[PDB]
Formats: C-alpha cells, structure tokens, sequence
C-alpha cells in the first residue's frame, strides 16, 4: 500500500505527477452523452480531465470516479491548493488518477 | 475527447455557447412529479433548466443530470462566476448540457 | 415546461405559492419510521413540510425529494433567503413542491 | 402530520426532548464492524448516538439514518446553534431519532 | 454500546488510539483501479489511511468507508481540529476506524 501519491503514482504505467502547488483555475462539467466527465485548468495552461466511465474502469473505480468529481467541484470553490495530482499521460487531456491538497 | 467546453459544444446538434461571465440570480428546484427539474436565470433574463429525466436520456447521464443540479446549487449558494454554458437550443428554457466556472 | 415557479405551480392541482423574501428560521429533520421528514419555519410562523415518501408519488420524484431535504438544509445553514415555496395546501403543514431562491 | 419536533416526539412510545439551544461540542464517526455510528456530544455532557442499522429500523429509515450523521456533521463544523433533540432514552447512549435547529 | 471513541477502539483486536489535537496538514484521494483509497498526514509526519473496501469489510462498513472518506475531506477543507482517530496497527498506513473532533 502506498503512503503518498508519489509513490502510488509508481505503481501503474503510463502515469506521472504533476506538482502545482496552486488552486484550481477553472471547473468544467458536462451531463451530454457519452461525455459525462469533468476538466479541470491550472493557471500555468495545464487542463486535466476525470474520465468518462467505461471499459477501462472496473467496478470498484465507479464510486471513486464520481468522488473525485465531488471533490474537483469543493476544491474549485474553497480555491483550495492543489499540491499534487498523478495523471495517465496516455489520454488527452491527461486523466486524473489522483489528488493531494495540503497548504 | 475534448479539452473545454466550446469544442464539447461543437460535438452535438442543435447547441450553442451562452457566455455570461456572472453569478447566477436565481435558482428553482422542483419535486413535483413530470416536473422533477431544475431552473436558473441571470440578472440579465437568460433563463435555463436541467431537463426533468426522460427517454431523450442515456442511463450513463443519469448521474450526471443529478451532479448539474448539485453543481447549480452550490454555484448559486457560493455566488460562483459562470462562465459559459453548452445548451440545447431546442428546448425551452434552452437545456443545460454542460457549464465552466472560472473567476 | 415552465419558465418561473409561478408558473410550475399552475400546472398542478391544489398548490399555492407562498412569498417568503426571508430566511428559514427553524429546521427540523427526523428518522423516526413513518416520519422520515423534514419540517421548516419562517419567522412570521409559516410551517412547511417534505412529505415522508408514499403512495402519492411517483417513482421519479424519490430522488427530488431526497434533493429537497438537502436543499432545504443547505439553503438554512447559509441564510440563503427563500423567494417563494411551491406548496400542496391541503396537506398539513403544507407539503412542499418547489423552492426558488433569489436576493 | 406533527408540525414540531415537540409533537413529533409524542407520536413515539420511550422518546423523549432535549433542549440544549447550544452547538455540538464534539462530533465523533466509525468505520469499524458492527459499529458503523456516530456519536455527539454537548459542552453540559450530555452524549447523543446515531444507532447503528438493525432490524429494529424499517427499510424506509435507512435513507433517514444516513442524512442524519450527514446533518449533525455539518451542523458540528458550522457551530450551527441545535435546538432539541428528540431521542429515544432506553438506548445507552440516548438515540436520536429528530433533530431541530434554531437561532 | 461504546459512549465514546477510546471505549470504542477498546472493543477491537489490533486498533490504538491516537491522540493528534491537530487539524489535516494534507488530503489525497484516489480514483486508480486496486488503489481506491485515501490518505491523510499531520504537520507532525503521522500517516493514515482509509483502506480500499475488500474481503475484509463485512457489508454494514461499505457506506460508512464512504462517509469517513467524506468526513476526512470536509474536516481537512474547514481545517477542523481532530482530537482522535482509532487506527488498526496491522497495516501501513495505519487504518482509519473512526475519528473523533472536538475544539
Ligand atoms: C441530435 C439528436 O437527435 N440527438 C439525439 C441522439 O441522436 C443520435 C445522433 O445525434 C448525436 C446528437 O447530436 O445528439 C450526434 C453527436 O455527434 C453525438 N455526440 C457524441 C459526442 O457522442 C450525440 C450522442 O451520441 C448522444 O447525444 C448521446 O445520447 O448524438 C443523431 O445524429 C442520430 O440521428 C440518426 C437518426 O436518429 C436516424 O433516424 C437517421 O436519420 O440517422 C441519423 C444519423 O445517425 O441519432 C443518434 C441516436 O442513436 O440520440 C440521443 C440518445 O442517444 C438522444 O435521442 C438525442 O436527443 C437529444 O437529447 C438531448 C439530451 O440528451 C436533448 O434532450 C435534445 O433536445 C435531444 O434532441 C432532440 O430529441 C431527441 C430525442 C431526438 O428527437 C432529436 O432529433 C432531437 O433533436
Ligand atoms: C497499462 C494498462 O493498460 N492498464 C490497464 C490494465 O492493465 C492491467 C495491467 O496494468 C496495470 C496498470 O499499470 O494499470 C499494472 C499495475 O501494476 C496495476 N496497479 C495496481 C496497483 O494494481 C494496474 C491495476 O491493477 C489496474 O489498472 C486495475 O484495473 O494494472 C497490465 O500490466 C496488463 O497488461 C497485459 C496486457 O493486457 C496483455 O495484452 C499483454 O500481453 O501483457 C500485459 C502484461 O500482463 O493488463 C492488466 C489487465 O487488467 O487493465 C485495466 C482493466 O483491468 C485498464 O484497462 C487499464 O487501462 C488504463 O485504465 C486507466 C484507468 O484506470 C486509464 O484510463 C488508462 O488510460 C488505461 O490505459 C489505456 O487504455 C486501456 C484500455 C489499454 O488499452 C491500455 O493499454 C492503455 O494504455
Ligand atoms: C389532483 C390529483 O389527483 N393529484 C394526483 C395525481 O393526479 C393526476 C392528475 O393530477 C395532476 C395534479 O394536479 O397533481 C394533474 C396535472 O396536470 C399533472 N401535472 C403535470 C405537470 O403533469 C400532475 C402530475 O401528472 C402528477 O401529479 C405526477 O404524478 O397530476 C389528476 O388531475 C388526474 O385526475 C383524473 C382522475 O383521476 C380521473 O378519474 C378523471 O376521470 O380524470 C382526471 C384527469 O384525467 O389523475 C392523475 C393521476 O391518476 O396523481 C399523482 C400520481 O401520478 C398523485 O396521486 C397526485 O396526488 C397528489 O400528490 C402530491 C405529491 O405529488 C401531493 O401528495 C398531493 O397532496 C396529492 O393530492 C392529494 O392526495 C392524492 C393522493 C389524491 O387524493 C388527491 O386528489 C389529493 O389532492
Ligand atoms: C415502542 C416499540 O416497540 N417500538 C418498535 C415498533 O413498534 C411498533 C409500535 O411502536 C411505535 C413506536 O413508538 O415506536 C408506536 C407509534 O405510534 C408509531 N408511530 C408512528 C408515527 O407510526 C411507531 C412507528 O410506527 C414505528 O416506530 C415505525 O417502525 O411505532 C408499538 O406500539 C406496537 O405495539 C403493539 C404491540 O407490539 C402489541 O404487542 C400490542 O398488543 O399492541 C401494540 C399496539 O399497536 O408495535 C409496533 C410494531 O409492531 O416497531 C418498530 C419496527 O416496526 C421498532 O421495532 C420499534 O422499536 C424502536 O425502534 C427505534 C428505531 O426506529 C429505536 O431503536 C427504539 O429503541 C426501539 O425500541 C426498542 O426496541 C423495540 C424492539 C421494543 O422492544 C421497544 O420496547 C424498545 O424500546
Ligand atoms: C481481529 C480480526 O481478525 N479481525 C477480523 C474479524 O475477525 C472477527 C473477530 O475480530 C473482532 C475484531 O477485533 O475485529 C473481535 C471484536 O470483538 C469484534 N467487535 C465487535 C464490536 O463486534 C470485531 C467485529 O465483529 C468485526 O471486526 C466486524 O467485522 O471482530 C476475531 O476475533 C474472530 O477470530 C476468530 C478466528 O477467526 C477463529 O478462527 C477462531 O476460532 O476464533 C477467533 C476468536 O473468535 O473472527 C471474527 C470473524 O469471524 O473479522 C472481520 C470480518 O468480519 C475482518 O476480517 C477483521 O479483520 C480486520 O478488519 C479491519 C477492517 O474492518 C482491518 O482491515 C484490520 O486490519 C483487519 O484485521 C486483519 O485482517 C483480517 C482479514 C484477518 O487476517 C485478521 O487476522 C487481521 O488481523
Ligand atoms: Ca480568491
Ligand atoms: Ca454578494
Ligand atoms: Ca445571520
Ligand atoms: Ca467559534
Ligand atoms: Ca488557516
């Protein structure tokens, strides 16, 4: 088990941290179909999306896609800082597997 | 997949972009059977709904419709700045397919 | 579809609107079985309730019900000010259909 | 239908009103088997639980049960003022079937 | 039925105590498959976590992983003070059971 998202971050392929170090800049979801996701953007021009739910995903990731979606939202609107996220750089924009706030 | 709400727009028939850059003024919700819905309005008149679920809806937009209506509410009680809304403008009020927040 | 509440509230049988322009002075929820429901005051001694779920409503309205009871929570706990309710006036207190919100 | 927790309470055999007029002084949750509850305290002493769900809960109070840890959390970490609790007083500690809200 | 936090560690094989009187200097949460989890740190260096649900949780814990997971993000945004957490010292992070808040 990991300790932090760093090292959670080592344990899947095709993933990588960013570190920002900042609040969200914008926040954008969408209930249209077949692109039910979220995006988020930072400041420094980097975007991040929360996939759409599909193959890719199994069943123990449903609840914690619609989690993180919640907490993209209250973090956009606490402008709370974003220290680092772990993203899948295999999808564009690069899809968010984790988070970590600490200011 | 696309990287904002513009280029998510331009995936579907029959929407368009409102830029409002404002706060929402006002902010409905519905129990009522047939009309379990949500409305917003801007200062300026525009007017919006979250369209009561139906057979126009996909199963995979079914939590998402519940998500805008939470979204909605906590922009409106947080005096969040809307950027744009995607709407179907095929419908009235013309129906919410997605919003960006930005400030 | 309706524009306004004024407006929803016509398109149903034995409901009223109720001008509040105030916040919700008091409110009160309950677990207790028969009774899971919610009960709000206004200053001026306006009562309202949430029905408990039953045979008079659809199986589209259990999910708005459930997101008026945290509406109404939300809308006490930040002194959001109530426009106007949506309300069954045969039912006592009277029953809750919809909610608008302005200031 | 009562149109207070005070009559709310008397529609019970072995409940009983706490009035406290007075905000949580401690808000404490558990994960653990058999143990899925919560527990609130006032400054006076008094200890308040959330029972964990059992056969002597009716299927419509399991939505019921899960708001009411979701209220008394967010009640404790806005300081919001509670009125009464309407408890059943044979349960170590006292079990909270309603709760009112009030300042 | 336990009145408190410490008599309810007390009930558990493998569980301590912890005593932090501290608000959440980090929150991280995690969407990735096997990997559902979330971890919180003090200013202090102690690690913990929520453990991802498995063959280890009986089925009463599914939604009180999910409220703990809820609670530890809106304490760590509110910057609430936790005075306790009961923890299972048989895994890295030490396993959330329960937590306790007070100020
Ligand atoms: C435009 C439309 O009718 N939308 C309905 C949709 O139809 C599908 C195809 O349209 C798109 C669309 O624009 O909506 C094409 C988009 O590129 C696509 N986007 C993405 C990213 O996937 C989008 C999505 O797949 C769906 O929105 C996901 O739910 O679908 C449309 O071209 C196709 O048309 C067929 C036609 O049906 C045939 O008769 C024949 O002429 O061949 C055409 C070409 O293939 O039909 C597709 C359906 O299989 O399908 C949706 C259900 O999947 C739904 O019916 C949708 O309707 C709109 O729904 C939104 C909310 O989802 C609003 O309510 C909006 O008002 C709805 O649009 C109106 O009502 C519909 C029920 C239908 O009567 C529409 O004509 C009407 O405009
Ligand atoms: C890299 C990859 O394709 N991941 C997909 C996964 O594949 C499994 C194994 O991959 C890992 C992983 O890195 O993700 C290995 C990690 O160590 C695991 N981590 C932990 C902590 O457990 C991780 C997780 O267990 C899973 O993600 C949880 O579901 O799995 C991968 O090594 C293995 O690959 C096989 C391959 O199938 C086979 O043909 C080849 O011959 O040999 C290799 C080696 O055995 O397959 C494993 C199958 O489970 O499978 C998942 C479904 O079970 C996903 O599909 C996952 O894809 C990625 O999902 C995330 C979301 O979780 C992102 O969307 C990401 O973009 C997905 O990856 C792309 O899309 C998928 C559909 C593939 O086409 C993939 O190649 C793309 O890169
Ligand atoms: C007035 C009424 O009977 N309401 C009940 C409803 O009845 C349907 C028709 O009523 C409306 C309504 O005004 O509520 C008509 C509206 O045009 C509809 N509006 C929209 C936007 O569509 C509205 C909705 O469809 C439903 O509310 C959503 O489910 O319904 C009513 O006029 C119609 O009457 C028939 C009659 O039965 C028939 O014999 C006669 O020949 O023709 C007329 C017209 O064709 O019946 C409709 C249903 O059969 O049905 C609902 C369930 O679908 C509910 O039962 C509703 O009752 C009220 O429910 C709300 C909560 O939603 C409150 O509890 C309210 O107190 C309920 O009303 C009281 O209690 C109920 C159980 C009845 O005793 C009612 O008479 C009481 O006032
Ligand atoms: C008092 C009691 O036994 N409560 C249990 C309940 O029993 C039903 C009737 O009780 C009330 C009640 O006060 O709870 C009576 C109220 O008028 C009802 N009010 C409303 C608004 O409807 C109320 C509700 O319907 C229910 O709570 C909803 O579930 O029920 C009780 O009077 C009745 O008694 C019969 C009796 O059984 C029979 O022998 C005699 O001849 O006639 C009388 C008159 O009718 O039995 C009813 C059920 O058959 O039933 C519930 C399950 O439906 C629960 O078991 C409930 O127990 C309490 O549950 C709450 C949580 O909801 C708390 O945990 C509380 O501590 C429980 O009470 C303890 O445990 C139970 C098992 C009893 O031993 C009781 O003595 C304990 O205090
Ligand atoms: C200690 C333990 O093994 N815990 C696992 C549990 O085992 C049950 C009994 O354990 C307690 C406990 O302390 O957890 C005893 C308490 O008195 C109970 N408290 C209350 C209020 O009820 C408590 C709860 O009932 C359960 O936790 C609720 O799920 O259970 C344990 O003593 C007993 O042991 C048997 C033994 O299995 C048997 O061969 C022998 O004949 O007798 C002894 C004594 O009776 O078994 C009980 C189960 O039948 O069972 C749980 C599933 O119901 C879990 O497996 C639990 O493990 C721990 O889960 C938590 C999360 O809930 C953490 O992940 C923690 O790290 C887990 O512990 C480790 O992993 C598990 C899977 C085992 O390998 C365990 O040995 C590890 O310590
Ligand atoms: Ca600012
Ligand atoms: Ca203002
Ligand atoms: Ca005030
Ligand atoms: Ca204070
Ligand atoms: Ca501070």
């Amino acid at each position: 088990t990991p300790q932090n998202i760093t090292d959670l971050c080592a344990e899947y392929h095709n993933t990588q941290i960013h570190t920002l170090n900042d609040k969200i800049f914008s926040y954008t979801e969408s209930l249209a179909g077949k692109r039910e996701m979220a995006i988020i953007t930072f400041k420094n021009g980097a975007t991040f999306q929360v996939e759409v739910p599909g193959s890719q995903h199994i069943d123990s990731q449903k609840k914690a896609i619609e989690r993180m979606k919640d907490t993209l939202r209250i973090a956009y609107l606490t402008e709370a800082k974003v220290e680092k996220l772990c993203v899948w750089n295999n999808k564009t924009p690069h899809a968010i597997a984790a988070i970590s706030m600490a200011n």
